[PDB]
């Protein structure tokens, strides 16, 4: 559907940070810097720029005061000044809306593309950025859930092949997938840097955007993530996890900022940066695929995820998906999922693991 | 009303093994041993001895095959050889069916008392028992997910209140429990050596062993446990969890063994040796009082446990609760939990926390 | 040798907290609180009150301003009122000074009885103390290296012997040793409250404070302690540590305070609750009693301690070791340790483990 | 002073393995197979192949059996099959001997050529490698201690910014270096892989390996490894450490195999994949540069390593420094260093920090 440019593929380096368009940025300041413990890089009335423990550039979270609650850019970095250029030219001959700015459209860095991509999102191509104090070494600020670095991004999207050829041509190396023995594939993880993934499609409803995630070092930094949640005494807005993934190997946890933008706590997946990184390909109906240890998936996780904007800052148009529902394959009425395949201990059937159905 | 004997009770020290009856021996060597890492003390076709990484005393843990899977003793250490004839004249003075035996029931036990207690549960009273080398130091031997002590007993009884009496009489210190507004206790935990409990008592129809509990170190090390089911594919037997508790603070998971006895790992809950530790009561509504993190208690922990033998070897019946079912009032179709008292938002009706209602 | 009273021992439950005399209360604010996270229970301009995290008595540490930097008490909570008679009954029999004040020496402790004890040190026994709110949940002040119990007191004195008999009449369970082949004991550890000690006593120059020692929950907390006193370029006052202790088992830190006074922070040794308890007993050359690891002693921690005061608040005459010196034996120019006992292969003659002479 | 040539570089990867001659295959296999845990890819009287935890590549390092203990090759893969005949082609241009065999010199590895670099390091590159079952998810094989991934090579030679720059030409980023005001360099890292390295140069007496090193997960593996060492009565064989790197962040452990081979234990360093990232420099007196925590180097780290082999397996000349010992200039009877640059308090003058002077 999506065919190749001609135009060589900008030199993407990785995810760099996105902008979130929040309703109260109070509300949202003190659950970025409050309770998650991000570092404020800048702020004013308007918007909040932060960042995590390890970076150098200038942000990698902007929180933008808006009317309506959305994803506004998901930015990439590039390896040259000139990959903005090849990134324009790109994605003109691919029929893309385009926006340049050599000042850039947030602060803190330089020239930048945005556009409304094939799928109907904001990407965000950039190479200039300020650089800031690196914290890496400021043990005097370490919290115990301390984010450390930003991994990665996770969209929503109706056709998963569609998407993941586009990417695959834009140079990204696809890790891992979720397929059923019928030829539907529900979910694809593919990569820049060297990590599992930089972003990654989830079938569904979309444009929309499913999370950000940001790492921590070590396992019981999550689990006092968590804890603390429970402390403030916010808990509903854990929406899932701690858990190990099946795809990705990395202990993870799901939460719900005040606009119910998504954020993934993520640790320890592996090195992929070898060209011939084994492929892992898991079958939809595999209830060790999400969760290793069998644990259900939230149905929320399935159904909810953030409005995109394009570049007048308007709402994009949602397109429905057509493929099967992994949500009602795996956890609805006529869904199955089992532990050992074709073994019928340890199945379910039209339910959820560990007991529970659809509430 | 159990009535407090004139006869003084005994010194009891801790928590010290429990002897169950299992089916097929060889599958749960593999579990016990295989999986979970517990240390051979003694084994033959019969039984297996099992003590955990830092005990010094004969075991913590007796296999015995037999036809009915089964408690048949949940052992407790007293202080001295004379607390054994304490508890002897105690339970005599109770009404209840006593049986001694000078040379011990098990292997690496010497003089012993086994009881029929009030409740229906059958207690062993014992000082001496068989030193073995204590394994705290064996490094060469520690497991990725090592468990290192046992922790505690947990037992299903139609009436907490009536059961609680009788355990503080005979020395039991109450450090916490559950409560509604209106009257009605659906569990209690209780201790000697200084932890959060050696036993507790769990509403329901009972006699009947909710599960035994050994602790780790680190709450990576219960981790690793989830992650090796996930490696082994018996993630099915990972019942609930892992989790942080709110009653104890503890880090926790519940897995069940071949005979779907079931197994908590447990760490890190804190120090009540103090004869005035403060009681903390929980409100049974408050959905972060077991899981802290507000994730939903899994129906089975609510509705399964194991039989109980009596002192001939044959299972205990069963006495029904009738006062209101934990299940019922929190997760049950008229059930109700909150996040925070007097708020309606993370509230929850007729249905489990997270998106879930009872399969 | 200190006779045995013929008056009861008062039943002592725990160590419970220190009384420090301090030169600049800012200073040592900055440290306790700043830098370690200990939390106020009560301050002025002329005391600091603070306490750990799971601790529910007023405080486990008081810091006071005064001339000259000592320990003016170190404190030890008994189990019922009636134990405060016996504690003076018990010291007076003994011939010692004793002063007992109704309302306490200090804010939050109620009747209360200090002496100066047969080896020169202020101990105090109280049972009456403000109940304060326990913040062993309130994860939202949870620091990366939080302090979460007082674990133990260590004291300097000249007769190792003498001084554990002492203790051993009073109530105290020797749990591990420190001898040579030669009849001399360097150092004992024990216990009232089922961990490896409450107090213990180090060979050398006397009545001298050697440490208080405060626990965490897990070893990276005291890896981060390490880590944020690099990050705030005060790695000079990480005296000895990271390690894991031979004796204890525990893994282990030793910092100095404004003061000098030295502060170990400790996780993870073993249960010793049962009376027949497995005492231990390591040669003074064997290089993994001390660090596990073989790391070599500082020098200083054979040679610095803290004056103690007697009760008129001036510092206790300090009584010269005639035994052998473990520095000396192990360390010094005609010291000596091994790695394996009877193998010449990883000892050490006339230095230190790892490549080092003493400065 | 080596020249840039025309021919381009090969694109290198990664390091990816390295092949050590061992006098005593038995005890070599004891310590990388039952005391590290390392995996075995394929073994046979002469040669043990092995690889870490999260690898799918035949091996991470080759134990061959041969009269002198000596690194034979430090491997690195490169992207594509051509770029081996990139390499051949660069090396000759150099005036270096190569060696090119298209099935390998080891099992496992395919087309491969190697060669006596300009610094005498027999380096090998290689694109062809036979995959294997790749373990990340294998829970039920992970240990206490587990080795993750192969993280790195340390280089020792005399002229580190001659070497530097060879490296640079070859692709490698600088990422910290170590230097003085007198302009003497003592140190550097540089990467290809987007970790702060893949190899590193220490000055000194040169061509010597100084350690190859591999990560671990978490910073309690680290801590396992000492704990075991201990537990098997080889805590002699712990060289330094365990450690937080100040170059670098890591933390870190340097432990000794049966022929002296320096092998580091290695987690959680920090990400330098962009390609502005920010290089640190570090004065050689800052006693917080080499450990976070201020604690001496040992000196056989600075003075030991181990022989290397030219293409005919004999062992390399070694070619002494010219340059400032660190050595001397930190903890020699001439050298100094410092906590807080300027300050005589936390200074150590003809001594190495903790009261420690050299053996
Ligand atoms: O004595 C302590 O300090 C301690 O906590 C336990 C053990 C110890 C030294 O102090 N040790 O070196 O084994
Ligand atoms: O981070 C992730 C990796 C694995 C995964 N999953 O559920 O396994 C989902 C996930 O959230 O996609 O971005
Ligand atoms: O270990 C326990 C402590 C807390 C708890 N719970 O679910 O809160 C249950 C529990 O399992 O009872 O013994
Ligand atoms: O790998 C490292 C990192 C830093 C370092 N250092 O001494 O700081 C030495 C190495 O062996
Ligand atoms: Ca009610
Ligand atoms: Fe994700
Ligand atoms: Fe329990
Ligand atoms: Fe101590
Ligand atoms: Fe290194």
């Amino acid at each position: 559907e999506i065919p190749k440019p001609v135009a060589p593929a900008p030199d993407i380096l990785r995810c760099a940070y996105a902008e979130l368009v929040v309703t109260d940025l109070a509300k949202s300041r003190n659950f970025y810097v409050d309770v998650l413990g991000l570092h404020v890089s800048y702020e004013d009335e308007n918007q909040i720029y932060l960042r995590s423990f390890e970076e150098f550039i200038h942000h990698n979270l902007v929180l933008t005061k808006g009317p309506v609650a959305a994803l506004k850019a998901m930015a990439f970095r590039v390896r040259t000044p000139e990959d903005v250029d090849k990134a324009e030219a790109y994605y003109q001959e691919l029929g893309c809306r385009t926006e340049r700015r050599k000042d850039g459209f947030v602060k803190g860095i330089g020239d930048a593309l945005r556009v409304e991509d094939p799928l109907g999102f904001p990407y965000e191509f950039f190479f200039e950025t300020t650089h800031v104090e690196r914290l890496h070494m400021r043990y005097d600020l370490y919290s115990a859930g301390e984010l450390v670095r930003l991994d990665h991004f996770n969209q929503v999207t109706p056709d998963v092949p569609r998407g993941r050829k586009y990417l695959e041509d834009l140079g990204f190396r696809v890790t891992e997938d979720i397929q059923d023995d019928e030829g539907t594939t529900y979910a694809a993880w593919m990569h820049r840097k060297g990590t599992v993934h930089d972003t990654a499609l989830t079938g569904g409803n979309g444009p929309r955007l499913h999370h950000v995630a940001f790492s921590t070092h070590e396992k019981h930094n999550i689990i006092q993530i968590c804890d603390k949640m429970g402390a403030l005494r916010i808990s509903d807005r854990i929406e899932r996890g701690p858990g190990r993934h099946g795809v990705s190997n990395a202990f993870y946890l799901y939460i719900l900022d005040p606009d119910n933008h998504r954020i993934e706590i993520y640790t320890q997946d592996y090195y992929t940066g070898d060209p011939d990184n084994p492929t892992i390909t898991w079958n939809v109906h595999d209830n060790q695929r999400r969760d290793w240890w069998g644990n259900p998936v939230v149905p929320s996780w399935y159904t909810e995820a953030s409005k995109v904007l394009d570049l007048d800052g308007n709402v994009q148009e949602i397109i429905e998906r057509t493929d099967d529902s992994e949500l009602e394959v795996t956890i609805g009425a006529d869904g199955f999922s089992f532990t050992r395949a074709g073994d019928e201990d340890g199945s379910y059937h039209g339910q959820a693991s560990k007991g529970f159905k659809l509430g």
